[PDB]
């Protein structure tokens, strides 16, 4: 297909917002933009602060790039924690995202990460460094269950990372790659478990659905991304690895086939997740139905993904999905659709600078 899938992708993006319900939110935009400038301004001085400016080495506007995305990405989906608990977790996420940046190899910084780990010499690895004397910071919003799964799963990420550092899309013939992959670097279990702050939830009392949550969050939330990710990385020859491209290296199978199994997963992982926590606790089904909604809203508005390109196509386009499509965009860009100007400010640098 050297072409974009514009149909059947249309279609799929209504299949999966009707599936969710998406619908509008108490989530007004005056609430969002509240958010989103409370959890920027903190960030912002955190990673303006000369420790953080010196050991994290990234660049300026990326930083700030990423910075951005991230505070939108929690703000949107996050919607019912605290607004410390969102600005917590945007630096954290924030961390997250700019490793990826990294081109560095880890081995020598991790040699001797259990030695100092249980020695408590700070890590040799300068992001380990940061992340972990931040993540209190995080964990304090959470109990002692769910505070274990966003340890795991940053640890899992950051082999993750170093993995993909190796642009490897797998053996031909090893399916069980990509999946694993996947959930190396997809922290499925740190979003799932930080969407459940100790000061809303019980986790002993809610232990069985806050595990069940995680479990199933995680490949809603990585497959979502990957589906909504697959039309910027489509003509991306610098992006060589997704969940997708290494369906096609390691199944062998045609990018259509891949695009269709990614698909039914997706799908699937929707209509089960409806399935299974709508007579649950109302307030668990609420945390829940935010998240998703919240993160496909993100999706459609922030630049990253570019989505507003397919919109400026088949706005006018009169097919049934076209339509179906446009409308759910539209939704989402009036309480989405904010110029940064109005919360990210002053700049990154601006504040590290004084
Ligand atoms: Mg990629």
């Amino acid at each position: 297909m050297e072409n974009f899938p514009t149909e059947y992708f249309l279609n799929t993006t209504v299949r999966l917002l009707e599936y969710i319900r998406y619908r509008d939110s108490n989530y007004t935009r005056e609430e969002r933009i509240e958010n989103l400038h409370y959890a920027y301004n903190k960030a912002a001085h955190h990673f303006a602060q000369p420790r953080q400016q010196q050991l994290l080495k990234v660049d300026p506007k990326r930083l700030q790039a990423s910075l951005q995305t991230i505070v939108g990405m929690v703000v949107y989906s996050w919607a019912k924690v605290s607004k410390e608990c969102m600005a917590d977790l945007s630096i954290h996420y924030t961390y997250t995202l700019v490793l990826d940046d990294s081109k560095d190899d880890p081995y020598p910084t991790m040699v001797n990460y259990f030695d100092d780990l249980q020695a408590g010499r700070e890590q040799a690895h300068p992001w380990w460094a940061l992340v972990n004397e931040h993540f209190p910071n995080v964990l304090r919003h959470f109990g002692p269950f769910c505070s274990l799964n966003l340890i795991r799963s940053t640890l899992d990420f950051f082999e993750g990372c170093w993995i993909e550092q190796y642009n490897f899309g797998g053996f031909p013939g090893s399916h069980d790659y990509p999946q694993f992959l996947r959930r190396m670097n997809g922290l499925g279990h740190c979003v799932g478990a930080s969407l459940w702050p100790k000061e809303q939830f019980n986790e002993r009392s809610l232990f069985l659905e806050i595990t069940s949550a995680i479990a199933q969050m995680e490949n809603w939330m990585v497959w979502v991304n990957d589906l909504m990710s697959f039309y910027k990385e489509f003509d991306d020859e610098r992006d060589q690895i997704s969940l997708v491209k290494n369906y096609v290296v390691s199944d062998e199978i045609s990018l259509h086939e891949a695009l269709e199994k990614l698909t039914q997963d997706t799908l699937h992982s929707s209509k089960q997740m409806v399935a299974v926590f709508s007579d649950k606790d109302p307030q668990v089904m609420d945390t829940i139905e935010c998240f998703m909604h919240g993160y496909v809203t993100w999706h459609l508005c922030d630049r990253k993904y570019r989505l507003s390109e397919i919109y400026e196509k088949v706005k006018e386009e009169k097919t049934e999905d076209a339509q179906k499509f446009c409308k759910f965009y539209e939704q989402a860009a009036n309480v989405g659709a904010v110029s940064p100007s109005e919360w990210a400010y002053p700049p990154v640098a601006q504040l590290a600078n004084v």
